[PDB]
């Protein structure tokens, strides 16, 4: 086969099913780029600060997840194309990713009118003028409380992208790199029954209302 690295790439543009098994270490990793090690895992690859075990080195875009609150990765860090990016497990929690824009992976717990708050202080939000559009992928757990997800107060468009169900599921999300400050996006979740395969994560037209 192919790099690690390749195969993830591959198996996100194909829609195939390779699953991530994330070293919970990572979360001490600030977002933006890192250098990881990506080994062979049951059904997929496993990411890790570990060099041995027949690791492959990568250089990827990271977005930590922290309990209680976001982390954001801002667009200037993104610059290679084909470079793969992921952030931690969504267990509950929320992404949001602006085309062109950062992404916060905020989690499970913050409600929906104080994370919008939060990220509602970054430039690139500054700069989004009420009743002016962008491009928006947004991923929340189905059947959780809306207090904790639904935007709907702040935006007009297409319904958000969602993953498990009965607030019951995790997901995984990545991208490659596209070009200087964009992103493709990709997403996998993962039942009691086991992993989907890996799907698009796709970005709708937004207007903000406020």
């Amino acid at each position: 086969p192919n790099s690690l690295e390749a195969q993830i790439r591959q198996a996100m543009k194909t829609g195939s099913t390779l699953t991530i098994e994330f070293d919970q270490a990572l979360n001490q990793k600030s977002p933006g780029t890192l250098n990881v090690f990506l080994h062979p895992a049951n059904g997929g690859v496993r990411i890790d600060l570990d060099s041995g075990n027949q690791g492959e080195p990568a250089k990827i875009l990271w977005l930590p997840w922290k309990q209680g609150e976001l982390q954001t990765l801002q667009p200037g860090s993104i610059s290679t194309v084909d470079m793969l990016f992921f952030t931690y497990y969504l267990s509950g929690c929320k992404v949001f990713a602006g085309d062109g824009g950062p992404v916060w992976h905020i989690d499970a717990p913050v409600e929906a009118n104080q994370f919008w708050r939060r990220m509602s202080s970054d430039e690139w939000m500054e700069d989004w003028e009420v009743g002016t559009d962008r491009q928006v992928a947004y991923l929340h757990r189905a059947g959780q409380s809306d207090s904790l997800w639904n935007l709907s107060a702040y935006l007009e468009g297409a319904a958000p992208s969602t993953y498990g169900r009965d607030n019951l599921g995790q997901a995984v999300v990545g991208g490659i790199v596209t070009g200087r400050q964009q992103m493709s996006l990709y997403q996998y979740a993962t039942t009691s029954s086991g992993s989907s395969a890996w799907s698009p994560l796709t970005y709708t037209l937004q207007q903000r209302k406020q």
